[PDB]
This record gives C-alpha cells, sequence and structure tokens, in this order.
C-alpha cells in the first residue's frame, strides 16, 4: 500500500507529456497537473489512514492488508463492500467530478485475472513462438497488486477507414514485440504508472493490430498527447472551488517503436478475442460508472433543494414538481444499481458479477436524461447565472458591503448564496466542468450502442422469453412454428403470387 | 378455499347491480357480467388444482391450507412469493386485463389486521358506548380467511367542494350504525361478497363522515351504479379476443339508510386517522400494481418485437433502436420492483414491508410514460389498425382467398399477422381496452400526487439527508446554521435595509 | 351544385359494399352507414344555403356558380379563401370527426388538371395505340365538376414483398384496359360515385402495375371491402354524442377483371411517373389536413379549458401551465399554417400552391405530438373517465336525482359537467373515436417519412443553403473544396496510410 | 452616423467599471474589454460602407441617412426590412454570439417614442412640480438619433423581499431627482454611452422606486459591475475561434446619489404605469430575440450536417433521422417569425407591431428545446470534444504530421474536421460559450413566464374565443349560461346539500 508520496514520486520518471501542447517536464509540479497528482497522492494516504480501514482496505488471503482496488469480489455481500468503496471516492471527490482514480482503472483487469487461460489460447503469435500469457497475466497482477502500481486503460482506436495510424506490430522477435501507432483515447494518463493496452473489436481490425499488454507511461518511444488543462491553481476558491483543485486530463498516445518484453504481453493476434473479451473488462468499468451516476443525481438534487429553498421558490408547486421528478432521476439510478447486485451471479473463475443488463439499461437511463436534469437545475438558478459577484466584488470596500446588502436573502447571506450558483457554474457552465459531463456521455458505451447492443442479446431476441407472453396471449408456436403455417396455407390454396 | 361454483352462487344473493343503467338481476347470467363472472369463477377452481399448489396457497399455522390471497408476508423470501402470486395472475389474464381479482382486493387489508389496536384507540363513538373496534377487525379476518369471502375496497369520496352527498353517520345506537350517501369509485362491484369501505383524508372532512366499515353487497339500501358494461360475448373471438372474455367493471355506490352493525365497524369518526392509515393500506395496491405495470411492459415489447418482425421492419435501426428503448422500459419497471422488496423492511406486526418509496417512483415511472410506449407500439402497426379483414371477411368464398394471398406475410399468414393488429386494437383502441389504460391511470396515487408525497417524506426536505452530499460540497451547516450567519452579518453591518 | 338527396340517390346504384364481412344492400338506409352518407347529404344542401354561398361557393369562368371543392386557387389570396373553406367543414364537422368529405378528397386532383400533358407524355400503352390523356383528364375535369360528382383516391398499394396481388393490367385492348388485384386502402369508398385511383412509387413496381385511373363505384367486378362501422344509430346522444352520427368508414377494393374505358385512363406503365407526380396531388391533401391539425388542437385547448375550469383546477399553476402549452401546440400549428401560404408560389400552370416545406413539417409537428396533447386533456379529467354515469343512471326516479346532487359542481350541473367527460371520452377512448386518431396518424405522409424525405429535399442538402450560415463561421468551401484540401495535405506528406 | 473611431473614442470617457471585480481604466484598450469594442466599433464602419447601404440604413423625413438600429416600422414591408436587418447582424455575429449590438438595444425606445403622452400623464411627481416628460421624451428621440448615441436598457431589480438596495428616488427638486440603489442586470454596459433605466412592475413596488430615464454611463456616482470577462485575446484563434474575437459582458450597476435632471426623466412613481408600458416595449426585444433563434438553429442544424459528414455518420437512418428534427426545429422558429409579422397590425401612433403572440410562442418553442438541439448536435461529436489537438500539438515537428494523419477524414484534413469540433465546444462546452446560452435562458420573458402570461392573455380566457369551437360541440352558453343552469337545476329540487 503506497503513500502519496512515493505515488508522486513514481511520476517523476522521464515520461513525455503533452498538455495543450507544452511538455511537461514534471507532472507533480508544473501548475497544470499538480493539483489532480496532489489529489490521487490523498487518495493514497487516505487508503492508509485506519479511520478507513474497513471501507478501503482488505486483508486478503496471505494476511497481507491491500487497497480495495485490488478486490475481486466472490459474493453478493463483496460486491456490496465494492460498491461502498466507490461511493466512498465519489463522495470524497464531490460528487464524482474526478471520474478515474485508481479505484475506476484497475477494474479493468479484474475479468482478465479471472480467466486468463483464454488469452492464451486465443492467442496469435509469429515464427513458432511460445509464449505463456496466462502465466503473464497472473504474473503482472502479483506485480501490480504487490508494489500497488497504477494502472490507466487505453482501448481506444482512431477511427481510421497499409500500415494504418493504429496501434499495430510492426515486429516479433525472441525478446518481444514492437508496436508503432495511436491509441486513441485514455485518461489520468499522466498521473499513473502503466498503461493497460488493449482492443475493442471494430470491423476490419486485422491480426497485427489486436495488441494486449502492460507498458509503463516512461517506456522509450510513448508520448502522452493530452487536452490543455483546466485546472486554476491560482484562481481564487471561492470563485473557481473545483478546478483549482485540479483537472483530470484526457488524452492520446503515440508508440514510436515502442518496445514491449514478452512478460507484458497478455495476449497479441486474434481479432475475435476482442469480439466478447474486452467487453467483460468493461462491464466493471460500467458497474462503477453505474453507481457514480446515481452519486451525481445525489449532488444534483440536493443542489436543487439547497437553491429553490434558498430562493424562496420551492413553494411554487411548478418546482415542488421539477424537484420531485430530480428526485425521481436519482432513485432510478440507485434501483439499478441494487437490480444488477441483486440479480448478480458468479463467474466460472468464481468472481461475483452485477448483472451488466441492469448495469447498462441503469446507464441508459442517465445518459438519455442527465442533460434535462442539469438543464432544469440550472433553470432554478435564474439569472445568477449570468451575473454573480467575484470574491473580489464582495471584498470592495465601497461596493462590497453593498453587493452583501443587495444579494442576502430571507435566511441566507449573499456570499453563501451566490456560492451555490457558481458550484452549479463550475459543473456545468466551464470548460473545467463541461468535460465531466462529455466524459460521461463518451465514455463507457455510449446510448446509441447501448441500444443496438441490447437488441443483440439473447434475452431479448424475438425467439427469447421476452415474447413468451406475447406468443401465449397470441396462440402462436416460435418463430420456425409461424412460418411453417404460412407455408401450408400457400401450399393447401390457389394463389396466382406463389 | 371455495370452488368456482360455490364462488358463483355466492353472487345470486339479491343484490342491486346497476351497468349502464340496466337493473342485473342475476350477474352470473346476464351477459353483460356473465363473462368477468366467470373470469373469477376460473380464479377460484386453479387454486384448487394440485399443480398451482405451490404458487397459489399456504399451508398457515394452524395446518390449513389457504389461498396466496390471504398471505401476510414476514420475511424478503415470503414477499418474493406474493411477487410470483401477483405475476401468475397478471400472466393468466393475458398481461393484467382484470387489475382487480380477489388477490388484488384483499392486500387493502393486510396492514389493518397488522396493527388494529389504533383503528380502535383513535375510534371516535358517540353516547360513551365502548365497541372492541380492535376485536372486530381480529373477527372479521379470521371469518372472511375461513369463508373465503371476496371484498373489493370502496376509499374514494365524491368532490363535494349541510349533510354532504358523501357517506357518513346519520344515527348510532347500540345495535351499530346508519349511513347514508355515495362512495365514489370501485372495481370488481357486482363481482364480490362484501365491500371495504373507507376514506382516505381530504380537507374539510368530518367526523360523520370518516366510517371504516365491512358491509355485504347485498345489504338492504345499498345501490351499485356501475359502467356500462364493454363485454362481446357474443362477438367472434378472432374479431375481439379480450372483450369476449368478460369486462371488470367499475362503479359507485349509493347507500339508502344502510344499517352497519357494530360487529363489521372497524373505525368512525376521526379524520385523522384517514390521514395515515389508509395509506399503509394502500401501499400493499401499490405493491401489486407496480409489479403488474412490469409484466405489461413485457407484454407491449414482446408484441412490438412479433409485429415488427412479422411486419420486416425489425432490421430497420430505427426500429431497432425504439425496441431497445421499449425493453428499457420494462426493466425500469421490473428494476423498481426488485428495489423496492430488497430495501424492505419488518413493521411492528412483523409484516414485512417492501419500501415504498420504490414502490411509489416505479409507479410514476410507468405511469409518466406508458401512454408514449403505447403510442410507439401503435407505430409499428401502420395502417392495419385503420383497417384489417375480420373473420368473415377472411371466410368470404371469394374475396377470402383473396385477403389471404394479399395480406401474408414472408413466414406468417394474413390471418395471424392480422390477429397481431387485432390484439393491438383490442387493448389500446377500443372502449374495452381504453377502460384498463385509464384504471392505471386514475387508481393508485396517481403521478400528480406521487410527485406531491414524494416532496413530503422525510428523506426529501431541504435539511433531510439527501442534501447532505451537498452540504459537504458547498461548506455548510444545516437550514439552522446557515440562517444564523446570515442573521449576524446584518447584525455586524450598516445597512439600509435592515 | 347537387341536392343531398341528389347525393343520396347516387348512392343506390348496384355497389358492391362490404361492412364488418356484411354486405349493404342500400348505405342510405343501412344502420351501419345511413348516418354518414346523411351527413354528406347535409354536406350537399349547406353549399346551396344562400347564408353560406360566400365561403362555399364561386362563380367560376363561364358565370357558373361552383362549390368551393372545385375552385383551382390562383393566388395567395384564393389559398387563403380555400382556407376558410376547409376550416368551415373542419368546423361543422365538431373538429374535424370526418376527415373525408368531398371537399378533402377531390383536392387531389389540382394538380392533374394544373398540368395534364405530362401524364400523357410519360404514359405507357401497348400495341402502338395512342391514347390522349391529357385530354382524358380535362375531359374528366370538366365531367366531374359540371356534374358535381364524388371522387374517393385510391393509391396506398398492399406491401407485397408471379401475378402480385397489387392492382395490375391484365390485358390493354382498343376499348380500354383490364386491371386486376386490391388497392389497399382508402377512406369514403362506399360514400362517393366513382375512384381516383393510382400509385405512390416503391422500389419494385413495374409498368404494368403503373395505372391511374378514374372508375365508377358501381363498376362490374370491384368490391369495397370496409371496416366494420362504430356508428351507433341508436344509442342515446348524451351517452354517446359522435358515434350516433355515423362513422367515416375506411377500407380496401378489390379489382375482380375490372374493365376501365380509355376514357378514364389518365396513365399507365411509367414507374418513374409515379415517383414525383403524385406526390403533387398529395401536397394538397397535406394542406388541408394541416389546417384540420390546428382546428383539432383548437377543439383539444377548448375542452381543456372549459374541463378544468368546471372542476375548479384551471387555478393550480401546474394546471395554467399544461394549458398554456396547449394553447402553445395550437398556435405552432396554424403558424405553420400562415408561414405555408405566404411563402407560396404559383406553378407553371398558375396554380398557387402552399409552400410543403412548412405544410409538411407543421404535419410533423401535430404528429409527433398530439397523442401528448390528448393524454393531457385526458389527464385533466380524472376518474370521471373511468365511470360518468349514463342519461338510464341520471333518469333513474330514486338515483338519478342522487346522482344530480352528488355530481355536480360549483357553477355547472352534473349532467352538463358529465357532458364534458364523454365528449373527451367519445373521441379519445372509443373504438369510434380511435379511427379519428389512428387516421391521422397513418393517412398522408407519416411521420418517419415527413423526416426521410425533409433530408432529400435540396434545401437541406450537406451542400445546399441551409449550411451557407456554417460554412462561413467555419471557413470552408463547398464539399468539393474541402475534399481538395485533404488530398494535398496527403499529397504534400509522407504517411504510411496513403 | 459615427464612425468606428467615434464610437471607441466616446468610450473614454471616465466611465468607472469594474470587470471580475477589476477596474478598468480604459475599456478600448484593456485585454478584457477591447475586443468587443472593436467589434462595435467595427458594426459602425459597416454601416457607413455603401455596398450594405440598402441593408442597413434609411433616409428618414427630413432627407438624413440614418441606421435602421433608429428605423421606427410603419408597415408590414418595414417590418419585413428591420427582420433582414436584424439577421444582417446575427449572421455578421457568426449566428448571434453577440446578443445586444445597438441593434438589438435601441428597440426598447420605439414603443415609447411611438406614444409617449401616456408616459407623463401616469407620471408621479413631488412638491407639485410639473415635467414634460413627454416633450423629455421627444427631446431625447432626437438627441440620441441624431448624434447616434449608443443605448442599454436597465429594466430588471434586485429580489429584495426601510429604504430598499433597489434603486429608488431619495431627493427630488427644481433641477431634478437623485436616486440611490441597484439595478440588477444589463448587458453591454461598458460599450454604450448612457442607460435607458426602467421597472417592469412586480408587487410591492412603490412610487419612490418608479424611475424611467436616460443617464449617461459616466454620470458621477454611477458603478457598472461586470462578470469576469472570458475574452481569450491571446489565445490562438484556431484552438479558440469565438472568445479570441471579445466578450459581451453583462452586469449590474450602482448608483450612488446619481443626479438625473428632468431632461433625462421619462416618467416617475407609478407603480401602475411599469404595468402595461414596460412590456411594450420589450416586445420589440423579442421580435429581434426571436428572429435570432432562427438564425442560430440555423447555425446549429448546418453545423451538424457538415460534422455528420465529415464523420461519414450521415447516412446512418438515426443520424438522418435526428437532422431532420433538428432542420424542423429550424423551421418551427422561422414559421413563428412569419406568422408574428403577417398577423401584426399598427399602433395608435402608426406603429407596425408584429404580432406578439407568435412572438412570445415562438420564444417558448425556442426555450423549451434549444439545450436538446445543443445536446444532439453534441452527441454527433463523439470523443472529439473530449479532447482534440490544439493547434500547437498540430504543429509539433514530429507528432504533428502524425496527429494529421491520424485524424483526417475520407474527404476532410484533420485540421479542417477538428476546427468542426473546436467550433462546438466554443459555442456549447465553455464558459465563453456557456453565457450565450444563459443570456437567451434569462433574458427575454422566460419560458416559465411565458406561459403565466399566456394565460392571462385574453383571447386565451375560459370565455374567450379559444373555447367558441368546443361550446358549440357541447351545446354551451358562456361560464354565466351554464352557471344559470346549474343554479336552477338546484332550485327546482329537493336537495340535503344545497
Amino acid at each position: 500500500m503506497r503513500t502519496g508520496q512515493q505515488y508522486l514520486e513514481s511520476l517523476r520518471d522521464g515520461r513525455q507529456v503533452y498538455v495543450g501542447g507544452e511538455l511537461i517536464d514534471d507532472v507533480t509540479t508544473h501548475p497544470k497537473t499538480s493539483g489532480y497528482a496532489k489529489a490521487i497522492a490523498e487518495y493514497y494516504d487516505l487508503h492508509l489512514d485506519p479511520e478507513h480501514q474497513d471501507v478501503l482496505t482488505f486483508v486478503d488471503d496471505d494476511g497481507v492488508r491491500k487497497s480495495m482496488h485490488w478486490f475481486l469480489p466472490r459474493s453478493k455481500a463483496d460486491a456490496a463492500r465494492r460498491r461502498a468503496y466507490h461511493e466512498f471516492w465519489f463522495r470524497h471527490f464531490q460528487g464524482g467530478i474526478f471520474t478515474r482514480p485508481p479505484a475506476g482503472m484497475h477494474v479493468v483487469m479484474y475479468a482478465q485475472i479471472d480467466d486468463p487461460e483464454p488469452w492464451g489460447d486465443n492467442a496469435v503469435v509469429a515464427g513458432g513462438r511460445t509464449i505463456s500469457f496466462a502465466d503473464n497475466i497472473r504474473s503482472q497482477w502479483q506485480r501490480v497488486t504487490t508494489d500497488d502500481v497504477a494502472l490507466s486503460p487505453m482501448f481506444v482506436d482512431v477511427q481510421f477507414d497499409v500500415e494504418t495510424p493504429m496501434l499495430s506490430i510492426v515486429e516479433q522477435n525472441d525478446q518481444g514485440i514492437v508496436v508503432r501507432g495511436w491509441k486513441a483515447m485514455g485518461t489520468s494518463l499522466p498521473f499513473v504508472n502503466e498503461l493497460l493496452v488493449g482492443n475493442l473489436w471494430r470491423p476490419g481490425q486485422t491480426s497485427d493490430q489486436t495488441v494486449y499488454a502492460i507498458v509503463p507511461v516512461n517506456t522509450p518511444g510513448l508520448s502522452l498527447v493530452c487536452r490543455q488543462s483546466n485546472a486554476t491553481p491560482d484562481a481564487d476558491p471561492y470563485d473557481h472551488p473545483l478546478s483549482t483543485i485540479g483537472d483530470e486530463l484526457d488524452g492520446m498516445a503515440y508508440f514510436d517503436d515502442v518496445f514491449i518484453p514478452w512478460e507484458n504481453v497478455q495476449h497479441i493476434g486474434n481479432p475475435d478475442h476482442a469480439k466478447w473479451y474486452p467487453q467483460r473488462q468493461f462491464d466493471w468499468v460500467h458497474i462503477e460508472t453505474q453507481i457514480r451516476h446515481a452519486v451525481h443525481a445525489e449532488l444534483i438534487v440536493g443542489l436543487a433543494l439547497l437553491l429553490t429553498n434558498a430562493l424562496g421558490t420551492n413553494n411554487n408547486p411548478i418546482v415542488q414538481s421539477q424537484l420531485a421528478d430530480l428526485v425521481r432521476f436519482r432513485e432510478t439510478c440507485k434501483a439499478f444499481a441494487i437490480a444488477a447486485e441483486e440479480t448478480g451471479f458468479t463467474t466460472a473463475g468464481g468472481l461475483f458479477k452485477p448483472n451488466n443488463i441492469y448495469v447498462d439499461l441503469g446507464r441508459a437511463h442517465y445518459l438519455e436524461n442527465i442533460h434535462n436534469a442539469v438543464n432544469q437545475l440550472i433553470e432554478f438558478c435564474g439569472r445568477g447565472v449570468v451575473m454573480s459577484p467575484t470574491k473580489a466584488d464582495f471584498d470592495h470596500p465601497f461596493l462590497g458591503p453593498k453587493l452583501e446588502e443587495a444579494l442576502r436573502g430571507t435566511s441566507i447571506s449573499a456570499r453563501d448564496r451566490v456560492s451555490i450558483f457558481r458550484q452549479i457554474s463550475e459543473r456545468y457552465l466551464t470548460q473545467w466542468g463541461a468535460r465531466h459531463e462529455m466524459f460521461e456521455k463518451f465514455n463507457g458505451t455510449p446510448l446509441y450502442l447501448v441500444r443496438l447492443l441490447t437488441m443483440q442479446r439473447t434475452e431479448y431476441q424475438v425467439d427469447g422469453p421476452l415474447t413468451d407472453l406475447a406468443r401465449q396471449v397470441l396462440g402462436f408456436g416460435d418463430t420456425e412454428a409461424l412460418a411453417a403455417r404460412a407455408a401450408e396455407v400457400e401450399k393447401n390454396s390457389n394463389w396466382a403470387s406463389v
């Protein structure tokens, strides 16, 4: 279990990190990145606080105490403990402003370690070499959980439509592989130690494009190309209460003939393996993302009750009625999380997996409606979000006291009530805040794909059990049985169109 | 455990029943009512079928085997058995076309028998008489569960705004009470044996208007004034597959100086008792209604998959996408039911009550959206629901075979595919079917009131725990603590407006 | 200008009319059909009422006075007179309960007579015969406007996917053509004199399936196969105020070797002619349908204000707020109609055509939202639409006066207020009424196709003018100009993927 | 007609301007304000460009050529010219990024000069002084149109609930009045020459709080307290194409014993005058705001077609279908503007006023839906709006060319396609852009008030003409006539509740 300071020092390691185009020599001290790095350092210190040992840690099999971000659940009760762990962090991060602490990221490994042998059995290797990919996965899992390494996944590929820009193998040899190209998008890249590189199957994916591998962030040839930082380390925290903490950067990564030793490769070369195994990995991101959805909706409804109360509008029945739908928004997200847990079941390896049907459709409920919930919260604000005094306006020796007189409420000071506006403006009306909404839109399986995937499930086919009730009501057999009676009506008849 | 024939005979009892204005001398043989009465007779026979003993019956404490419509649940597992019981009936009734079999109606008593003493303690009696209302409730519960009586609630009052038309006590004496006035609305009235009369508190309710009592349907002075029947006993069942079964009538009831003996009175005269106890009774109607919502959404999505497949439109991506939202509609209802059960807890009397927060908001999710789900299913039909051949058209010696040629599908006959249209038309485009949609709209706490009630709950007050997360993010105390700091800013200052 | 009685007599003509499978010997006297036939008879008498001469008639070129259902508009002011004509009829029919009086149906001819020569020039004829199709159209138009014939279109085909069941030519000779097969759907078929047969292009349509022709309803071999009637000639009009008037039947038509003389053929045999000319005909149905949409929304909002006022709920702010959106629904429909008229322009033949962009998208606004407007109106009703006394209940000597006491409002009697419920139930909760909603859904270009058609218009292409503003903001050329700069960046560079 | 340079110099005038708390000594040179000031300078130069004389100017009555922002329309054709004038500016400002150039602001005066005498007749003056308020208005209008002064309205008051913080008269004398307090919100304050101070009636408004007056921005005692600037004068315009132009600041204004001479007062002291006259002034802001709505929706749909085409998603039918609804969104806004113009009518003074019913409800259509249109456009972007390379990333000597390879499209370069993302991010995902969306939400009569106002109109009362159609269908008199028949049913009867 690492300390914050050990975490911070692990980042000072030669990594090539671009932020808005600017090379960052030291992510732990640069103004664009240091607030977030410090926030993850604090994340690590808290795991060592005895007061939080129950929620944040577990004593594993060999008696060692490890952080719950390494905990594989074996039961419904274990899953519920992981839920409270995720909830701890979403609340600690003020509703979930940072979505990818290690607790959100390391979950992508749980399905690999649970069932490593297919990763090797399906694997695709040149020159008759024999690589022990399942051993590799088991070795990596023991290394990262023993050294408390921080890992971030990079699975999404650039949408190229004869060497593509996508990451691909350009050489295989006795020591390992060389890869060249881009990974399209990952999160917290400058703030972890190693990447979990992978693929989700897309049409046309070749063997040389199928690579799953652990690769350190400071490996020769790897460049992190991150979005500009929206952190405001020097702003007054009354004016910007959240961007002054830091910014969880997102970015791409370019691999300039990166060498990967075989011990770090988990699978190469089988596109079909990309078709079902990485989705079992992201089921676990979806689970924790779906829990965070409920917390965010909780923060929205609470802001809304405090805000409407502060403005004396909470007794308007239209307002009362919209608050009630915000409450329902929150409880819908919560209900899907409970349903997913309660109808979960154990994998062959013994991993208790929440039901992803309820996870994915709970996420769809959030994805479809969150921008309406946010729009409703903003609507409650009125003008305050077009203009609200800064702390400097309130501090002006003459105009300041007059602001505090003119903007106070019945039972709330001007500074406190404006601080409600500025909290809502930070999250939903700034570049800093808009990234949070965009990340939740586009990271994970997005709404349009949840829809398509849903309809490919076995449970929801025309012949699946979901049409049993309607077949009974209509007096039908299955598809094949209806088709048979149509054919005999044609066969038993005199028609010009058959 | 009564037989169907004993049930049917119990109805031939002198009751005064008006259906569309027509006096019905025998509800078991009249064409307007006999289909439904026969459907409840079958409901009773099935409880005696050994094949369904596990789901439909229980062996109670004294070793007697009784129908589950008398089963008080003591645990989460008991609640789950009641759920499967309700589900049995919604599926047997083809998705829930009849909403108030005895299994749906008798649940209003579970909270009375669980906690009868307040009904007497709060009670409101004249002339220094002493009535053992809690004994009365315990006696009634033993009578109705031993004789398998069929009961329907009448709680809703006419919305009068110096003797009102609402039911009220006009005399109290040693034998019992005399009541006079209307009950506004009940269901299955001509098809039960006794009414469960009651009140939900409204502003202005007087003592003499607060009456809770068992009263037999054939009591002197009681008139059932029911809506016209939409049953079609003589239609061809291919043309009208559901109205040919029967019609679950709804109606009002007028009490022309009805005498009620004290042994049948459960509480009189305390308006405040109407404020919280009857809502604990209807929590149990809401529970089963909320389960039925999921079944109905299951029937809708199944009809939609069969229908779009029958029309060759199921591969259009827009259609695929709308089917997926119908699937999600169904799973949202299901998830709220599971969440309500799992977060349930036991009353002081030992009754395991599902969490009504999830029940009520699951109902709100249905109530807000069902007419969009139905509208989507209808949209999938196209023209078929403006005109589709009757069975007589298909049977015409010359035009019939031509209809079967012109309207067949790839892998489905004309008759079978048109039978999909006519199933959807029955439920959603007829008087017979529209009653089902209207009943689900308006019976139970309707959407606008679920909203208002929600916001009166303790969990959702400005100072409740739902604003804890947002208070933490803002750095606030509770309402009283914010008010205090506002006051000192005023107090510590120089303003012209204070 | 025919009389009602001449109209009624024109229907007693040997026609083969099936209604719910039942052969109707005389549509003017049979209970299933006579109410509607009488309603169209009254439609004709009113054109002769001097009081309505201004709105209902015009004095054409040769000095003859004709009904406006034959009026070709030549100007924006003429179009506005046609609008008031359509509005007269939608208001006379109580908001539009019958959608296809002759005024709604004959409009499909306006674009043919305006531009007849392409109908012949494109035409497709066998055996080197020469048919004067444009002469035929001009002759037909003079016949039908001089004899005041009633015409209904049949354009929709059965969706067959080696002689198909669709109508097609099976012989061509010196006298005319023989056709065999179905037309899928028309309206008012038993109540007009001749059909306007036609096609809208679908993929796979053959030459022998492309037929445009006037054919009398009593032609040998033609069978009208209509939906069951929902008319209730014997119901009490207080209980059913609209189905007691009659039912505008919809149906199919089978052609059993129907002979059509050349003088009645307008075009045969060119599928491509079906691709753009019939849509110019239905532009005129869309125009009047779009005006009716506004009237229907007017009737809905008026019912809603009267109803909420009758229930004392009109001052609830939530109700006030929903009434306001119903008002906006009505004014949106109206605004699209005004915009279509004002931006109209004249055809080459001199016909002033309202802008169909605003017509079609005004229709889309109605089609997307009407079932929400109706659902809101129903929600305002409460329980009254589950049960409301019939006139017989109110007339009962003992219970009747008690109903009138219990159901009266502050300032409105029980009978009058229940008559609001029963008006809403007729239109939106019965088989009779549901047909109106279904007809408006599915007749005309439906919403999903309005969407697709919209995006095929020239105005809305990627290179059309609708992207001019955004091209200017981005600093782009047209598609071809952007493509050119992409190519040179590739060409001027060193890449592995080009 | 002023030049840009005369405009810029008029601003260097001693004004007290706070921007984010910082005193701005010269708004024409400070980085926070100079971009916008220069944009209005260009606005003025363009009026003098002969090429734009037709659209931008008019030759008034005395032969003088003036800018159209002073043009009072006298006809439907004049109104259409003003529409094209507003449209010119919304397109010049890239869809309307700046909402309050002088053309948007000076319109608040048109209704005063049209009908000045009530402003004096209603006026409320102390000490028996006689002030010629109508003369004052006529004098001011001649001064501002002759000197081309720039004016911004300040009408909104702080929501104080014994001297309030709201602006109010604290002295009246022979020279004029002294006012003290806040105005709550105005736009472009640092960039105009004089304020148009006024009030909209709120409950409790006193006589001393009713002040309408022209007051120069550099008057002794006036402080402009503006929101922080989101301008980015030093950013690369490829990264931020709109915030590099400037920022139209919004703010409050404090009056520290400001003296106003009588010649600048237009009305004081009659709260009732605030009830209907200022709404006639803002009708003209609403008109131009409503036109801008259509332009913005045009820019959104154009961005969306270019974007989906650039991503190869424009042929997905779901996408095609959502583009079509964006097109409809644009045409709905346009249709309401056309309807408002065409049904306009002339005031008593001769001013042709577009119909505000269609203006306000067209605005409501925008206000209710714009955040869904924006959310749809963002959804089309995918990941590109979480991260897209800056110009520095693209310029990197090694990673740059690789970015251009990996992010290019079929027929569009990487730089051009990313420039689509960054245009959408500027407008809808930054502080700079969010102000535009917030201004359109909250400035003007907002949606919830449009609803309430709508229902107070005469046209939409229970007894108004909108219920005529439904009264006819039901067979009712007016409210008074129904009430009469209810009373006689009570009177002619035997009831216990009357």
